């Protein structure tokens, strides 16, 4: 199992998600939903879903999506401060239709130096 300060760090990260989660899901635009977020081990997870256009166009790029995603995260006050404590910011990005995966981006402190 986790050590006692990984299990830890955990639970922070599930109230972050707990709270991040309200209101969710719901539309960031036409062909993104905004899942909400889980926990697993270091890793925050937002989950989001995308439509089969939109999902083509992010295959098509996956470093210009990886780039805008850590743009984003780098400079979220709340984010870095996780990053800060060994946590992991992870995006996971499914198809609306079927659910199949269209990118996964995780970043940490490093990612972000």
């Amino acid at each position: 199992g986790a050590s006692l300060k990984d299990f830890e760090l955990s639970k922070m990260l599930e109230k972050v998600a707990k709270e991040s989660s309200v209101g969710t899901p719901r539309a960031i635009n036409e062909d993104i939903l905004d899942q909400g977020y889980t926990v697993e081990g270091n890793q925050l997870i937002n989950h989001l879903s995308v439509r089969a256009s939109h999902a083509e166009r992010m295959r098509s790029n996956p470093d210009s999506v990886r780039s805008q995603l850590g743009d984003s995260v780098c400079s979220n006050t709340g984010y870095r401060q996780l990053l800060a404590r060994g946590a992991i910011l992870t995006y996971s990005f499914t198809e609306y239709k079927t659910n199949q995966p269209v990118a996964t981006e995780r970043f940490d402190a490093g990612s972000c130096r």
